[PDB]
């Protein structure tokens, strides 16, 4: 499952909270390769639920989030650990994507 967040204080509850890998979708509703990864991102988030919380966060309706964690396009890709940030991935490339959580969650 992937959660929606869709407020600055219920995202930021969850990364000073989780104890699993957070990793974040940053999409918009006009992002074409957005649309292309949602269903991979879907994918994943069944395969992993163990060790890996997935969230997605829609830039335009929570622009807060968006403008504090520096988004620039989308879809971007954030992984926290502790409430540290440990990875980002730019674009929506699913090979690394994937390598990407393996990576941060073994
Ligand atoms: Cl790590
Ligand atoms: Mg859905
Ligand atoms: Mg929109
Ligand atoms: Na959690
Ligand atoms: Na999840």
């Amino acid at each position: 499952m992937v959660i929606q967040v869709t407020n600055k204080e219920e995202f930021e509850a969850i990364l000073s909270e989780a104890d699993k890998l957070v990793v974040v979708d940053f999409f918009a509703t006009w992002c074409g390769p957005c649309k292309m990864i949602a269903p991979f991102f879907e994918e994943l988030s069944e395969e992993y639920p163990d060790k890996v919380v997935f969230i997605k966060v829609d830039v335009d309706e929570v622009p807060d989030v968006a403008a504090k964690y520096g988004i620039t396009s989308m879809p971007t890709f954030k992984f926290f650990k502790n409430g540290k940030k440990v990875d980002e991935l730019v674009g929506a490339n699913q090979e690394k994507l994937k390598q990407m959580i393996l990576k941060h969650a073994p």
